């Protein structure tokens, strides 16, 4: 049972295919058209079915060339409104029919962000992008909005002719629009069955540059050169991922660099990964995000969580593969550094929520919880922690990677639960079951807080970050003179970041220490978004007023929630910046991503 969906479940009927024909109307901020769903009955004598919708205007529903009865139920908050459709003829088990629904989105669609020309790089054209995960696909089109159902799709999208449409699918050509020659129709085919949260659409003034034998980078013209360089490791990461996961089945692996308001680091849309422009550090240092999105081509897109309660299956395995990719590229010591880093991020999350909070459980219960509100690092890092602990328990990285590849093979094209996973783990490691029985499963899977066991981490690359962080934390005023730019001499960008992360865990520090840190390390000059984020949080939590305009600027000039949410929260907790934060949020709210606006509003206790 998917408690986040109001639609008929997979045991009742299953969508096999979507044919989407729609037109993107920038004047009205609406997507209008028809979603033709090929639906297969799973029951005898099926006479109706229910679809998810959210802020959709339904014009009509046609089956067998005739309009049929349908009814929209009462809105159920963030879940939207159920759509019951009366079938004209009862279906037997396995019988398929095509249901064509004429619809229109709301400008307020929580799936979509509509951007004015001024919010783009070029300033001459508007831009649209979607984000369906977890349950926003219903805010674009009527569907069974559950990852328990997988469907193929085709789409024809009409857009102003100077713009380009892209989707999570293979590009299938373009033509002038036969009805309106000011428009183009872009065609798309996704022949691999996918859960509907992986349907994605972007429309804007996009250009492309090839960076590998199966990868183009797409963005507005002013970001193309920078993006091509930043993501040049992509093909070599795909080859490693294929080695670990098996064949890449999706054909193309393209990248789209979104405008700065994209709410996340990345999104693993099949054939077309979406990435934040905050990755454009200039030195490829934030490329683990690409490795992570690549990994989803197996863990998430092939093997999918059956409901959102099992989201950790998607993320833990993907972070696990991610860290293997970076370990192949840069060494096993680097994999351990990143893994130990992740544990720190897990400590932070658990401390933030509280150690008994239900969202610190690996397997969660999302009944009456908005998944956007539950979203955190917990399923990523507690899920990774579990796999890493199992790896060490069961004999090492190469043994456990044998299991990961067998897992992907086993559940490819399926949607699975934690029990499916656990069962297969026991099946695969039959000769090591006694060891498996030592694991405290009820704690790992179902209890809040930090895991019952912390894995073993090589400390080599972390030691210098910890030592430097500890010098600063234990420094008194008379020690401040001893710090100097040479302290940073032998630290990579990642170590610099971890140094700040270590220090941030003990924030606030005395204001005088922070002022000195700027004087000798000039952190204000660093444009690496991850480093800058932690440095600004450290400044604001340590009550440095000078940092207020910098923190406000970063919070608003990009919209990646990882950065924007804690920056607004920190600014609101600082009495000197509190009113500015609230005011800045209020003035920016209408032009923010709708999900980001909602969550920042909640964080700030506004509107
Ligand atoms: O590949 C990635 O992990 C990129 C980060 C994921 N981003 C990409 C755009 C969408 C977003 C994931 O969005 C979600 C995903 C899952 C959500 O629901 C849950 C939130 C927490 C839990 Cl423990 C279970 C389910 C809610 C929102
Ligand atoms: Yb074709
Ligand atoms: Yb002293
Ligand atoms: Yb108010
Ligand atoms: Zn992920």
């Amino acid at each position: 049972v998917d408690t986040c969906s109001l639609a008929s479940p997979a045991s009742v009927c299953r969508t096999k295919h979507l044919h989407l024909r729609c037109s993107v109307d920038f004047t009205r901020r609406t997507l209008t058209g028809t979603a033709a769903l090929t639906v297969q009955s799973q029951e005898d004598n099926l006479r109706s079915l229910v679809l998810d919708t959210k802020d959709l205007t339904i014009e009509k529903v046609v089956i067998n060339g005739q309009e049929v009865k349908y009814a929209l139920g009462e809105r159920q908050s963030y879940k939207g409104s159920p759509m019951e459709i009366s079938l004209p003829i009862a279906l037997s088990k396995n019988q398929e029919i095509v249901i064509e629904i004429s619809f229109e989105t709301s400008p307020k669609s929580s799936a979509l962000q509509w951007l004015t020309p001024e919010q783009t790089s070029g300033k001459e054209h508007p831009y649209l992008f979607s984000q369906c995960q977890a349950i926003h696909c219903r805010a674009i089109l009527p569907c069974q909005d559950t990852p328990s159902v997988k469907l193929t799709y085709t789409a024809e999208v009409s857009v102003p002719k100077e713009l380009v449409a892209l989707m999570s699918a293979i590009r299938d050509g373009e033509t002038p629009d036969p009805e309106d020659p000011s428009r183009k129709i872009y065609k798309f085919i996704q022949k691999v069955p996918i859960p509907c949260y992986l349907i994605a659409l972007v429309v804007g003034a996009l250009e492309s540059r090839q960076i590998g034998p199966r990868t183009l980078v797409w963005s507005e013209k002013e970001q193309v050169e920078k993006s091509a360089y930043e993501f040049s490791e992509t093909e070599s990461m795909l080859k490693i991922a294929e080695d670990l996961g098996g064949p890449y089945v999706w054909g193309q692996y393209d990248l789209l660099v979104l405008p700065p308001s994209f709410p996340y680091g990345g999104m693993e849309n099949p054939c077309l990964t979406f990435v934040t422009p905050t990755l454009l550090a200039g030195d490829k240092s934030l490329s683990n995000v690409i490795a992570h999105e690549i990994s989803h081509s197996w863990t998430g897109n092939l093997v999918t969580n059956k409901t959102w309660d099992h989201f950790w299956l998607n993320e833990g395995h993907t972070v696990y593969l991610e860290r293997h990719i970076c370990g192949r590229l840069f060494g096993e010591k680097f994999r351990h550094f990143n893994a130990l880093g992740g544990w720190g991020e897990l400590q932070n999350s658990v401390k933030t929520f509280g150690e008994t909070h239900p969202f610190t459980k690996l397997v969660v219960d999302l009944t009456d919880i908005d998944p956007d509100v539950a979203y955190s690092s917990v399923p990523y890092e507690k899920g990774f922690a579990l796999l890493f602990y199992l790896e060490q328990l069961l004999g090492g990285p190469e043994i456990f990677l044998g299991f990961l590849k067998a897992y992907v093979e086993k559940f490819s094209y399926k949607s699975i639960t934690t029990d499916d996973w656990k069962d297969f783990l026991y099946s695969y490691f039959k000769d090591k079951v006694d060891v498996l029985n030592q694991v405290d499963w009820n704690a790992w899977l179902y209890s809040p807080g930090l895991p019952p066991i912390k894995p073993n981490y090589d400390m080599t690359l972390t030691n210098a970050c910890i030592a430097l962080s500890q010098r600063w934390i234990t420094a008194k005023e008379d020690d401040l003179n001893s710090f100097n730019a040479t302290d940073l001499k032998d630290l990579s960008s990642h170590q610099l970041n971890e140094f700040l992360a270590q220090t941030l865990q003990r924030a606030p520090l005395p204001l005088g220490h922070i002022k000195r840190m700027q004087e000798v390390y000039n952190f204000n000059a660093i444009n690496n978004s991850e480093i800058r984020f932690r440095w600004l949080r450290l400044c604001i939590q340590s009550k440095w007023e000078d940092a207020i305009p910098l923190a406000l600027k970063m919070a608003t000039e990009q919209g990646r929630m990882k950065f924007t949410r804690p920056l607004f929260k920190d600014l609101a907790a600082f009495d000197k910046s509190h009113d500015q934060a609230v005011r800045t949020y209020q003035e920016h709210k209408a032009s923010m991503h709708p999900v980001t606006a909602m969550l920042v509003g909640k964080d700030l206790k506004v509107d």
